[PDB]
DNA sequence: CGATCACGGGG
DNA sequence: GAGTACGTGATCG
């Protein structure tokens, strides 16, 4: 009967278990099946093949794995009766093991559905949705404050603070003295640990929200209860927390809760140049955070002067943790419901992993076999493969810009035009939809599968919006709310879905069709647009920016609304333009590259600022200031001047040699790296010194003035004296200030030789 | 040039 | 864990 919030998979006896964790008025329950059998398919080129097929073995766990049964099975793939055996295997893991000496096999055509996890194709398999009903649960934030000096090694430090929050407050565990109402002073790090541990065992949440958990406060913890010799059993089932490497990441899971770290989550929903806690508060809850920096940290806690203010910051960080988790928690729960996977998962995923879920679900639902996953090569050919069918924006500074939303049009171009993988270019086809321009054919004989989809998500997004017009429960129109928007999400993901190169339906035909068709629509908006004195400043396939020439800003926001208005008249169906925002200023560069000024004075940019610790502080400095000195200026002519008093301070060796260190990781061990880049030859140094280097650990460096590669002259920022060392002037010119404000100076007519005296 | 390698969030 | 993240820009070899 209840809310499923989780399912996962352990093993007993050699055999996999499938767990459903679940949410029933209330209480925990753990739902058990034994019975859920992995499997993968099998394109035979005969049915005499299945003999040969069925006697195919591999090795796992020191047991040789065989196929189980096999059956055969009637389904769909591309929109066509196909024949294949569906090929059963005892454990999960046992389809890794074999399925390259099945593929490999001459008698089969191809394998499909081999690369599924267990849980995942069990909650397809039994038409299990998580996170259905009105199941309400229970959540606390969590975070640490830790002791970190430049470069050391990842958990050298002990956790000086924990902090949690849910609604009985903000609490803080410390094992130094701290005078606080909200301060809990415990004995040492050991104990600290052990009374979150308590805390979370004690307050049972269902929802451990995080702010970066996954990659800072759950692995620091995890090091250093290793390093004390001492358990986490933060698992439902009294397991530890079990980090997953996740791309290049980590992400971590609590059995039985859902870990939800906000990073990954707001990192999608809102655009922000930094994705720090203080400035995601901020954009969200329009009040200040004050940031207390590592080195305020560790500096209070070695002295013992000031552990108020950092215990403080402590508490404040698990307190909008918490109520940024409140924020952003029901959308995921929405979509997670609507792709019918754990918000786990969906929260940590791309909007094409979303609708790839989604299409997963349908295609077993409709017995369709689902394409498989490009290999390398395939990946590698669609990244580079070239769309026919946008211009370059306009140069200079405008003044009072409306923005215009067109993604919402996408949709409906898919549905009336059957837009599918399994409709382009299909034999004896009767009735066909020819794409402009680009000439792609669409059969019309039967709805493709995507557009059938599609069609689905927008009705009830329709019934949805009109059960919320006449609903009197302020509760049912506020979750009604959310469920209408996770639809237009995923409904708004699928034209760039056809273009993800991971897609499995991808479609470059599909893609290519809906811009031709899309294109129609613009040129459309924009020649309406220009009839009405509007200037197009800057057009993608995603929207465009435009402006009134020296038209009051009042004037500018009314005559767009009353347009959007307007041609929403004009077009049929469920086809919208979106009146997205006003502001004050803007320039555009190139393709998914401005910037932009509100009328409350906050920047707005895409693809041009560059806040990360591998550039230098002179050429991030340098770039805010150009940044202000136009969009708050609306002065060019200053921001060249800020870049040619830069470079002749760095010339002139002005420039103090701090905001010139640059911070590059190691990620291997140093014997492992096949390029030697000047992070890598400053940390072999430090190593044959006998510095412990470990991957993990960010190498501080100054490039400094010699002859050949950057490698053979960076040297380590505490072996720099500038009584004895000198920068190189020229590096920091060209290689840091100039590539950092370049761009942006290019879209007011600058070349990069015009920024120097 | 192609290949390799880094960034983000968090102390 | 029957998945891996991404997109982009600098520097090395
Ligand atoms: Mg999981
Ligand atoms: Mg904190």
């Amino acid at each position: 009967a209840g809310m499923i919030i989780d399912a996962d998979y352990i093993t007993e006896d050699g055999k996999p278990i499938i767990r459903i964790f679940k949410k029933e008025k209330g209480e925990f329950k753990v739902e058990y099946d034994r019975t859920f059998r992995p499997y993968i398919y099998a394109l035979l080129k005969d049915d005499s093949a299945i003999d040969e097929v069925k006697k195919i073995t591999a090795e796992r766990h020191g047991k040789i794995v065989r196929i189980t049964e096999v059956e055969k099975v009637q389904k769909k793939f591309l929109g066509r009766p196909i024949e294949v055996w569906k090929l059963y295997l005892e454990h999960p893991q046992d389809v890794p093991a074999i399925r390259e000496k099945i593929r490999e096999h001459p008698a089969v055509v191809d394998i499909f559905e081999y690369d599924i996890p267990f849980a995942k194709r069990y909650l397809i398999d039994k038409g299990l949705t998580p996170m259905e009903g009105n199941e309400e649960l229970t959540f606390l934030a969590v975070d640490i404050e830790t002791l970190y000096h430049e470069g050391e090694e990842f958990g050298k430090g002990p956790i000086i603070m924990i902090s949690y929050a849910d609604e009985e407050g903000a609490k803080v565990i410390t094992w130094k003295s701290i005078d606080l109402p909200y301060v809990e002073v415990v004995s040492s790090e050991r104990e600290m640990i052990k009374r979150l541990v308590k805390v979370i065992r004690e307050k049972d949440p269902d929802v451990i929200i995080t702010y970066n958990g996954d990659n800072f406060a759950f692995p620091y913890l995890l090091k250093r209860a290793e390093k004390l010799g001492i358990k986490l059993p933060l698992g439902r089932d009294n397991s530890e927390p079990k980090m997953q490497r996740m791309g290049d990441s980590l992400a971590v899971e609590i059995k039985g809760r859902i870990h939800f770290d906000l990073f990954p989550v707001i990192r999608r929903t809102i655009n922000l140049p930094t994705y720090t806690l203080e400035a995601v508060y901020e954009a969200i809850f329009g009040k200040s955070k004050e940031k207390v920096y590592a080195h305020e940290i560790a500096e209070a806690w070695e002295t013992g002067k000031g552990l108020e203010r950092v215990a403080k910051y402590s508490m404040e960080d698990a307190k909008v943790t918490f109520e940024l988790g409140k924020e952003f928690f029901p959308m995921e729960a929405q979509l997670a419901r609507l792709v019918g996977q754990p918000v786990w998962d969906v929260s940590r995923s791309s909007t094409g992993n979303l609708v790839e879920w989604f299409l997963l679900r349908k295609a077993y639902e409709r017995n369709e076999l689902a394409p498989n996953k490009p290999d390398e090569r395939e990946y590698e050919r669609r990244l580079r493969e070239s769309y026919e069918g946008v211009k370059e924006p306009e140069k200079g500074l405008w003044e009072g810009i409306v923005s215009l939303d067109f993604r919402s049009l996408y949709p409906s171009i898919i549905i009336t035009h059957n837009v599918s993988p399994d409709t382009l270019n299909r034999e004896n086809c009767k009735e066909y939809d020819v794409a402009p321009q680009v000439g792609h054919r669409f059969c019309k004989d039967f709805p493709g599968f995507i557009p059938s989809l599609l069609g689905n998500l927008l009705e009830e997004r329709q019934k949805i919006k009109k059960r919320m017009k006449e609903s009197k429960d302020p509760v049912e129109k506020k979750l009604l709310d959310y469920r209408q928007r996770a639809i237009k999400i995923l409904a708004n993901s699928y034209y760039g879905y056809y273009g993800y190169a991971k897609a499995r339906w991808y479609c470059k035909e599909c893609a290519e069709s809906v811009t031709a068709w899309g294109r129609q629509y613009i040129d459309l908006v924009r020649r309406e647009l220009e009839s009405r004195g509007f200037k197009v400043l800057y057009i993608d396939t995603d929207g465009l920016y435009a402006t009134i020439p020296g038209a009051k800003h009042e004037e500018i926001k009314e005559k767009a609304l009353k347009f959007v208005e307007y041609i929403n008249s004009k077009l049929p169906g469920l086809l919208e333009l979106e009146y997205e925002g006003f502001y004050a200023r803007g320039f555009f560069v190139t393709k998914k590259k401005y910037a932009l000024i509100d009328e409350e004075g906050k920047i707005v940019t895409r693809g041009l600022e560059i806040v990360r610790r591998d550039w230098s502080e002179i050429a991030k400095e340098t770039q805010a200031k150009v940044l202000e000195a136009i969009l708050k200026h609306g002065n060019v002519d200053e921001a060249v001047k800020i870049v040619k008093e830069v470079t002749e301070k760095l010339s002139k060796y002005e420039i103090p040699p701090e905001k010139l260190v640059i911070y590059e990781q190691i990620t291997r061990p140093l014997s492992e790296y096949k390029a030697i880049g000047p992070h890598v030859a400053v940390a072999k140094r430090l190593a044959a010194k006998g510095v412990k280097v470990k991957p993990g650990m960010v190498i501080g460096y100054i490039v400094l003035r010699g002859d050949g590669p950057i490698s053979k002259r960076a040297i380590a920022i505490e072996e720099f004296d500038p009584k004895k060392h000198k920068y190189d002037a020229e590096y920091y010119i060209e290689n840091q200030v100039l590539p950092a404000v370049e761009r942006i100076l290019r879209a007011f007519g600058y070349r990069k030789e015009d920024l120097k005296y």
